[PDB]
This record gives C-alpha cells, sequence and structure tokens, in this order.
C-alpha cells in the first residue's frame, strides 16, 4: 500500500522543484514521503526561507554537508545519504536538477538497488567541461526513470541510448510551482514597496554561473554592463553569495553599489520581482523559464542554454559576456522585444503526472 | 614532459596497470604517479602482484577498504581528489569497474583533468551489479575510452559517445599473459606443491557479490564443486570475501571437499589456468585467460560482458540454480573446445594506449 518516496535536495532550485512534487505526494492516497536535505545550501536566504514560504515539511534529515570541494561535498553526501537509505529503505529515490547533491543521492541509491527517478532529466549544454553537464549526464545514466520537461530533453536522452520506456515527458515542475504560489506571492510580498519600484519600472538580474563568476574578465564585463543599463533603467540584482564573494575578491564590489543590489530573496519576492520586470538578465536555468512564464523578455548571459525552446520562441536571447558596452546595448535593445504565443513546460500538472507514473511503475 | 596518474585498487587493476606501466616507463619524459586506493590490502591480494609483476611501489596508499559502496566510494572520492590537487597530473588512468575506478573518474572530471578508461564499453545489461553502474558512469565521465572488443565499441556508440573518443586497442590482460608467460613457467611450482599434473584437474574462482551475498546461490556452487571434485580434482583459490561469506553462512565444510587454497599470485595463477582441464569462474579476466590457453570455460553467471567467448564456444554460462545441474554442465563442458579465432588484439594494447595518451593534445 504505502510506497515510500525519498526526496534528495540540496540547493535552492531543488527546494522549489521539491515543493511542487511534495504538495502532490503529501495528499497522495498511500504515499509516504521522506525528505533529505543534504545541507549544500545552509544560509537562511538560500534554504530556510523556501521551506517556510513554500510550505515544505521539515526534512526528516539534514546532513549538514556544504562549502568544500567537489570531492568533499560529493564524497560525504554519498556516505551520509547511503546511511539514511539503509535506515529508511524507500521504494523510490527522487533526485532533482544537476548539483553534487543530485549525483550523490542517485549514486547512493543505485548501489542499493533502490530505484532512482530524475526530476528534470535530459537537459544538455553540450559543454562537457562544465560540472553541471557531468552531473546531469551521470545522473540520467544512473536513474531508472527520467522525467523530461521538454521534447529536446527527450531527444537528448534517446541519443545517449536510454530507452523510450524509461522516459516520460511530463513538462516542468517549476511551472507547477509558479502556478501554485503566484497568488501567495501577490498577497504576501511587498518588495516593490520596500524598494520603491514601479511595476515594469526596472530590469531584474541574477548572475551566478561559475564560468561567469570565477573569471575576472567575464565578471567585470557583466557588472560593468549592468551598471550602464542602470543609468537608463534601474537594475535590481539579488546577488548570489558566491557571486558577491567573487566580485569582492576581484575588487569589483563598487559596480554592485551602482545598481540596486540585494542579498538573495525568497521565492515570493522573486515571483513579484520577476512578474513586474521590464526585462530579465540572467544566467540561471530557473529564472530564464520564469521570465517566459510572465512573458517578460529575457537575456541569457551565456554562450548556450539548455532551454533551447525559449530561443526558438524569441522570448530569450544569448549574450556572451565579451564586451561591457555590447552586452549593455544587447540588454537595452531586447527590452522592447517579445516572443511568439506558445505553451511550453506543460499544463502546470507535471508533479501529478510524476506521482501517477510512480504508483504504476 | 607529461604526468600520467593511475588509480588502482584491486587485484585485476594491478595486473592491467602492470602491462600499461611497463610501456609508460619506456616512454620519453612520461612521469607516472600511482595511487593505490587501499581497496585490496591482503598481501596475496595486493603486495604479491606488485612484486611478481615488477610494479614500482605506489606513490600513495590511501588505505580505504572493507566498507559499503557509499563509504568506500565516498572516502576514495575525497581522498583521490586530495592527491590530484597535489599532483596536478595531465591524465588520470582508471581501469576496469570497481568503486575505485569510479571514485577516480569522478575526482578527476570535476577538476577538469582528462580521464582515460582502460577496458571501456563493457556491458552486462544488469544494473543490479555494482560493476555495471561503475563502467557506465566511468565511460560517460571519460575523455578517452580504450575498448577491448568490437562489442564494447558498439556499446559506447549506442550510448551517444562519439567515435573520436573511442579507440579499439584490445586487452592489456592479453599483453599481461603474453609478457609474463615465460616467467610464470620458469618460477612457479604450484603444480608440484599441490601434487597435480597437467589436464588432471579443474580450476575454479568465485567472488561476484551476486553469487556470494546470497546463501542459496553460494551453497549451490560449493555443493556443485564438491560433486565435480569426486570425478576430477577441483582447485579453488578462494577470494577472502568468498571465504568470509562461506563462514558466515555455515558453508565452510564444503571447502574441505575440494582443494581450497588462499588466493594465489599471477605467476601461480597462469600455471593453474594453463594446465587445467576446465576453468569454472564467475570472474571477468579469468574467462578471457581461459581462452588465452585454449581451455574450455564455464561462467557461473546469468550473463557475461565477454560475449564473443560464448559465440566462439570457448565459454558457456551456467547460472547457479541447482547443484546437480551446475555440476553436470561443468562435467559436460570438459569435453568441448571452441573455434580457433584471435581475440583481444596482438598483445600491444598497452603501446597503442601509450601512443594515444601522448599524441592526444
Ligand atoms: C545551469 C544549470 O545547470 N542550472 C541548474 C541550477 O539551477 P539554477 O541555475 O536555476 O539555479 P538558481 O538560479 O539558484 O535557481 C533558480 C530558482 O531560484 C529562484 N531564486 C533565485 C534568486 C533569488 O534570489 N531568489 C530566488 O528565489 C528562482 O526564482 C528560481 O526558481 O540548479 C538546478 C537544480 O539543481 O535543481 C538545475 O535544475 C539547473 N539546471 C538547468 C539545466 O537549468
Ligand atoms: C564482472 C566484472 O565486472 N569483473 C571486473 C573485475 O575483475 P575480475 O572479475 O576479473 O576480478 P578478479 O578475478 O579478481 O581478477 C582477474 C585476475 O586475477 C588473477 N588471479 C585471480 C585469482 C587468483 O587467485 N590469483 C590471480 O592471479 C587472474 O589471473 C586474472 O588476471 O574488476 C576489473 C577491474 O576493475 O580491473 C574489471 O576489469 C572486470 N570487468 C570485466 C568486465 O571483466
Ligand atoms: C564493488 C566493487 O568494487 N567490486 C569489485 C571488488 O570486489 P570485492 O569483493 O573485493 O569488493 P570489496 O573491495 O568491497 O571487498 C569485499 C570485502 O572483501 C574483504 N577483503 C577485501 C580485500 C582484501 O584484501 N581482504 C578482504 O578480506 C573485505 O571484507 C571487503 O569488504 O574487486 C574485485 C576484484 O577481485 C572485482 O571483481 C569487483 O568488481
Ligand atoms: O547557503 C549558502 C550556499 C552557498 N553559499 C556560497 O555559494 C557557493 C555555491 O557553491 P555550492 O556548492 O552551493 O553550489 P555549486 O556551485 O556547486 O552548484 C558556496 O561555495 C558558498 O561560497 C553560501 O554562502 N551560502
Amino acid at each position: 500500500m504505502w510506497v515510500k518516496i525519498l526526496s534528495v535536495v540540496g540547493a535552492r532550485p531543488q527546494f522549489i522543484k521539491a515543493a511542487a512534487v511534495s504538495r502532490v505526494l503529501r495528499a497522495s492516497p498511500g504515499v509516504r514521503e521522506v525528505l533529505v536535505h543534504t545541507g549544500q545550501h545552509y544560509d537562511d536566504n538560500m534554504s530556510q526561507v523556501f521551506f517556510e514560504e513554500l510550505e515544505i515539511p521539515d526534512p526528516d534529515y539534514h546532513l549538514g554537508i556544504g562549502g568544500g570541494t567537489h570531492g568533499q561535498n560529493t564524497g560525504r553526501m554519498l556516505e551520509a545519504i547511503e546511511g539514511v537509505l539503509l535506515k529508511e529503505k524507500p521504494d523510490w529515490v527522487l533526485v532533482y536538477g544537476n548539483t553534487d547533491s543530485t549525483l550523490a543521492g542517485a549514486l547512493a541509491a543505485v548501489k542499493l538497488h533502490i530505484p532512482v527517478a530524475h526530476v528534470e532529466a535530459g537537459l544538455r549544454s553540450f559543454n562537457r567541461r562544465m560540472p553541471e553537464e557531468i552531473n546531469r549526464i551521470l545522473t540520467d545514466h544512473a536513474s531508472d526513470l527520467l522525467f523530461a520537461p521538454t521534447e529536446t530533453a527527450v531527444q537528448n536522452l534517446l541519443r545517449e541510448g536510454i530507452p523510450e520506456n524509461r522516459i516520460h515527458l511530463v513538462g516542468d515542475v517549476m511551472y507547477d510551482a509558479a502556478l501554485h504560489y503566484g497568488a501567495k506571492a501577490e498577497r504576501k510580498s511587498r518588495i516593490l514597496e520596500r524598494l520603491g519600484l514601479q511595476a515594469k519600472g526596472y530590469v531584474l538580474a541574477t548572475i551566478h554561473r561559475a564560468e561567469n563568476t570565477d573569471d575576472q574578465e567575464r565578471l567585470r564585463v557583466i557588472l560593468e554592463a549592468l551598471a550602464e543599463v542602470h543609468q537608463e533603467v534601474p537594475v535590481v540584482f539579488p546577488v548570489h553569495p558566491r557571486t558577491r564573494k567573487r566580485a569582492e575578491a576581484f575588487g569589483l564590489g563598487s559596480y554592485l553599489e551602482k545598481v540596486v543590489a540585494l542579498e538573495p530573496v525568497g521565492y515570493l519576492d522573486m515571483v513579484m520581482l520577476e512578474k513586474n520586470a521590464r526585462l530579465i538578465v540572467t544566467d540561471s536555468g530557473g529564472v530564464q523559464k520564469e521570465a517566459y512564464f510572465y512573458r517578460v523578455p529575457c537575456v541569457t548571459v551565456r554562450e548556450e542554454t539548455e532551454w533551447v525552446e525559449l530561443l526558438k520562441a524569441e522570448w530569450n536571447y544569448l549574450a556572451a559576456p565579451q564586451n561591457a558596452k555590447d552586452l549593455a546595448l544587447t540588454i537595452l535593445h531586447r527590452m522592447r522585444t517579445k516572443g511568439v504565443e506558445i505553451d511550453l513546460y506543460g499544463d502546470g500538472r507535471a508533479s501529478q503526472k510524476i506521482s501517477d507514473f510512480l504508483r504504476k511503475v
């Protein structure tokens, strides 16, 4: 009767995915849900605020593992998570996205013959030097079920020999999350007030990819470009903590004072800020999809994206950070554009289709 | 001129590394560093190979072993990453498909260090095996893939890995057998010491987890060997996990009904394999080695990765379901030979491999 579904989460974006799938498994007939928090994101504004605001039950476990190397974080999460799998003996392990926590969770489980489902599977940058590309490839190939959010993602899995019958195109659970919590965002978040921002009276930015923040010249191009954009249209920038650290370390911390820079915000503020932005500048996977949700034009500050449908649809645009002034003009040019009318990422019921496919198989 | 670091951990890894390291020591300017994970630590599992096979002492002994998948893999991951940051090698070489192989590849790849997999692309199609996971994830984590067979090339192509990263080089274990054959013949008295002549016994090894971790499959095997022994002597160098399982299950007494040894060194092993009437094994290398010597083999498994041995009739699977049948199969196959065919290359897989590591850029 009770299938036990154990969820491994470690990062902000995973807490948000999980909140959509938890909601649905909670009120599932005879499903017990166990939640493990790897500890990867520990700070109040990267972790706790999402459990509080998205009504996610307290983790059954917090492994408290974070802030080391790839080897340390992964290695220990592997040992710790196995310890919990041995105690809890679940029927399914679900992993999310593509961090070291995703891979450690999966790898812990497959070695115990515990089935593994990958929520958000089959995405590819085709840059194998990226640690996130390796995590998603190794995760997909270790899983038993692959919950694809797009047709591209499905073709990507088929191309690497993974069979039809283990792939389910379910759309994106982060679209579910945006539907379920938008109202709560309306009636709780006053961030437009607190910042004194008029709706569609600003540009919203996030930047945290390692290929953008570890490289001084890239990080400088971006912060220069955003400060120019701000002269013309205010830039709001909840600054990822690693990004903050890197810009302080290379002596770029002044460009952050020259825009409206914030510590990281919870999901409800973020929804509000995203919704009411004239345009969104990001290097985030989640934020670029979210821009499309609200039909706000987007610029992706990378050489590629895994979300190729947003480019085809013209809601999203690549601007690699080679030149501060070029990137500024690209941003400012794109804010009076829009994309075509199209429905991606499903019906807002990816989580429920996932719940269903898990009680059958 | 270029630094190549090897991660070995267990007996079959030392035998493969031996062949390759012999070629690399000849190569102009190539420094080798050798990391022994600690996975095998008994002297007749580790030390003996280093001595008889002329392998320089490991540059590092991490001393990890005896734990779960989680524990070993995790601790190895962190530890190898430690060495790799110290040694900053240009290449990491990983062999076969133990937990050490995988910790090796994962440590290396998150550090942007090229990984070459010796013995790449083999597939059991059984994901319950820890070792199937191991080679799948290793192959997907590698930049070079030294495949030993045309099957393994095909296996890799079907999982989306490009032709340009796959090289069919043959098997370094044939290079091994070839180079150490005269030495084993000259130095091994294993026959004298046991009181055996040629062709007047049967050699057996068993250590798969799937065979040893399950009481009833192990009983089947031990009883079937005990029966065969009544008809033709059975010589059984017993893996320590296999002995420790036999003791914990009460099945110790079966090992008196055969010629049970402690594990032997490569030199004694060659002589045993060479002069056997039939080999019965759940081992990877031993299957191939039985064909090296034109000795019929029986593989006490549900599948093998070495499928060409079945097609050429050198080998024959016999899953352990029934003591009486397993014994019968074993005795029947004594009367068979395979077809004359060359497999596994010309004995210079190690040179091809060295050649590729140097001229890769
Ligand atoms: C490039 C890359 O690999 N990315 C992977 C990465 O996600 P990601 O890039 O989106 O990181 P991230 O931007 O922190 O999260 C966004 C969320 O935070 C919210 N968000 C953002 C900022 C903020 O201040 N407050 C806030 O609530 C936003 O509203 C939004 O909902 O980790 C994910 C994970 O493992 O699950 C993978 O699915 C991704 N893989 C892909 C392919 O997109
Ligand atoms: C089933 C499986 O995955 N197997 C993998 C496994 O090796 P394996 O199954 O062959 O274990 P194993 O039999 O201990 O050693 C054989 C050698 O020991 C010598 N040997 C054996 C017994 C003895 O007493 N003395 C001795 O010298 C023999 O002469 C012989 O040369 O780990 C390997 C590794 O990671 O490198 C993978 O390459 C293998 N994958 C394959 C695909 O064969
Ligand atoms: C999951 C994994 O990596 N499996 C590999 C491992 O099997 P193997 O059976 O050796 O797996 P482990 O390395 O986990 O060792 C199993 C157990 O054997 C005992 N032990 C081990 C080594 C030793 O010197 N003394 C001793 O007593 C310990 O109790 C240990 O836990 O190496 C074999 C080589 O022979 C390979 O065929 C297997 O693919
Ligand atoms: O709660 C948190 C999470 C992360 N970080 C910082 O942000 C970095 C992000 O690294 P993490 O391992 O979390 O993410 P990855 O880059 O591996 O996806 C960490 O190293 C820390 O410097 C932080 O300050 N607080």
